[PDB]
């Protein structure tokens, strides 16, 4: 057919991020892992939100946020993700549409209720998040909507799909789809505590060529091959899938495909408000430029504009025009 | 006694505020008025809604954005306001008792549902908002706490009160008590609008000592007296109250008691990112330094640094501490 309904296909955790600052020792006091992604049931959810100050709510969800991302580029994007039928699953819902991604995912009821984040942003800009999954846990097979695998250019979606039980089968469908249509799989690593719970089966997922293009950053890496070493780390990334793309915050980013190593800058930030959706928004910039045809540095540009943008806002997806800062990046 | 619980007890529509960017054609496009509170049924809520881009959620309603100042800047503060026991009533229930505030009134079921407020801001960093009263039509004299009351020093409300249809009868209430037990009673005319539609009712609230202080801005002052000459509003509005304390947005705000007129000034600003919430962090500092014992123009130097705060950031209540920007501008 070569016109393609999508450029890109996200499928992740729906999740609405509900975003507060806190002090280092507060981390400390409850026990949160700072920097990462820390599961939690609905009595922990309750006892930190009555914990939590003042708040704000904004869509989350990763690949939500990355989904978003693509369109906000000018990309045609769609995306699957769980919620539930109350009104954090309605806000959900309302905002990925409203972005101009295509979101048909039907909620199963109202129990359990769509998937929340708290996420605490610590002076430094750094974000520690709590995650309930709530309605994500309903995820699975059910929800491929067959027909937009097979018509997206690239399917993209998270190394957190592992903890819920059974969107594990649905990606293994969609790979199956994509790749009997010509099309190519990508994944991010999400967070370096998910690879240690994951990693054995991320490297079978690379390793079986059911995912193409993967991506991570430093920590990520590392935690992959248990390494200390990133160098050894790029080294076997490269070995075990077709084209990786590395984040190193500050210190940019690097593409790695075959032998060929193509390194980005990242921009010089302002200061960095909070980092929640960096690697997301990456993603969204790299795959955009990707499936528009652009050269592989030309990717790793468009990630770390779309990057640095989102960090110097407070949450996950940018409030002003991407393509407008692409536009006047010479990147277009 | 000499004791006394609260410093300021605020009553008001409790609402969770939805919050997205919008070019000014938008506002013309959907008949909303500029700068103003429409009001707006279910139906009209989901059509704006589904027309309104990506979005932010943040707690509002005026006199509890009042409220939560007070608490920010050291001062003891109560509310009440009812919501549904819905995701949108337990955000708002959160985000008002993690301020510090006194929040104890009981929802009364899921329907109708908790109350929300969509706000486009636009590029002049004006907030035109769109509310479905939702469960506020519910408040009543039942939700009348009688000992908050008369353990409060101010009990302040909103002129939006006048809009659904047993509040009223509540503020009744707390005026005997307040008075009965030698406090005072402010309110706000909240919106010009409002102002139109209930004219006769607020003067006759003032002139019969039911209020002892009333907040205004340029417009509103205008709009009592159906004038155009602001010095006209100005004589009149201290013949009809007590204290009034009459914003005028950049131009500062003046106080007024009886001949006496106190003139301050409005703070040095980065950018007017969101006008939202300015009128409702004036009545904080006022309320607050007022209930400190400070003088008048001390008061209004309060309010003129708490609004000037508000209006450097998204969403209608401030982020950031009030306090130590109140130590830090020498008003302690
Ligand atoms: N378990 C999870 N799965 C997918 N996304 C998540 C999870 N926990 C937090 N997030 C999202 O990560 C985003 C930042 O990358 C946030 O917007 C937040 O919603
Ligand atoms: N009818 C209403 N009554 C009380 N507050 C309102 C109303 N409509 C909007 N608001 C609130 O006014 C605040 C700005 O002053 C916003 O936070 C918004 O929640
Ligand atoms: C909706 C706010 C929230 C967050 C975490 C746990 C519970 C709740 C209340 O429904
Ligand atoms: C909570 C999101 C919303 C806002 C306005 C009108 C309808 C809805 C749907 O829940
Ligand atoms: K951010
Ligand atoms: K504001």
């Amino acid at each position: 057919q070569s016109m393609t309904r999508f450029d890109v296909l996200t499928v992740g955790n729906a999740i609405v991020d509900i975003i507060s600052r806190c002090n280092d020792q507060f981390l400390i006091d409850n026990q949160i892992t700072k920097a990462a992604m820390n599961l939690i049931d609905a009595e922990r959810a309750e006892l930190l939100y009555s914990r939590m100050g003042p708040a704000l709510e904004a869509s989350g969800g990763s690949a939500g946020n990355t989904a978003a991302g693509v369109a906000n580029l000018g990309g045609k994007a769609a995306y699957f993700g769980n919620v539930a039928a109350d009104q954090l699953g309605d806000i959900f819902t309302h905002d990925i549409r409203a972005q101009g991604v295509h979101y048909q995912t039907k909620p199963k009821g109202a129990f359990p209720p769509t998937a929340r984040s708290m996420i605490f942003v610590t002076e430094d800009g750094e974000r520690s998040m709590n995650t309930y999954l709530g309605a994500c846990v309903e995820l699975g097979p059910e929800d491929v909507e067959a027909d937009v695998v097979a018509d997206a250019k690239v399917t993209y979606f998270e190394g957190y799909l592992w903890d819920p039980p059974r969107a594990k089968e649905a990606i293994l469908d969609c790979a199956r789809i994509a790749h009997q249509h010509g099309r190519e799989m990508s994944m991010t690593l999400s967070d370096s505590f998910c690879v240690d719970r994951y990693r054995g089966e991320f490297l079978d997922l690379m390793r079986s060529g059911k995912v193409d293009i993967v991506f991570a950053n430093r920590q990520e890496a590392l935690s992959l091959y248990q390494t200390d070493d990133f160098e050894e780390a790029l080294n076997r990334i490269a070995a075990d899938c077709k084209i990786a793309a590395v984040t190193m915050s500050e210190n940019g980013a690097v593409i790695l495909k075959g032998r060929e190593r193509y390194y980005v800058n990242a921009i010089r930030i302002r200061e960095v408000v909070d980092t929640t959706g960096a690697g997301d928004l990456f993603a969204s910039g790299f795959l955009y430029g990707y499936t528009q045809g652009r050269s592989l540095e030309d990717c790793g540009k468009l990630g770390c504009l779309a990057a640095g943008i989102v960090i110097q806002q407070i949450g996950p997806r940018p409030m002003t025009s991407l393509s407008e800062a692409a536009k006047q990046a010479g990147l277009i």
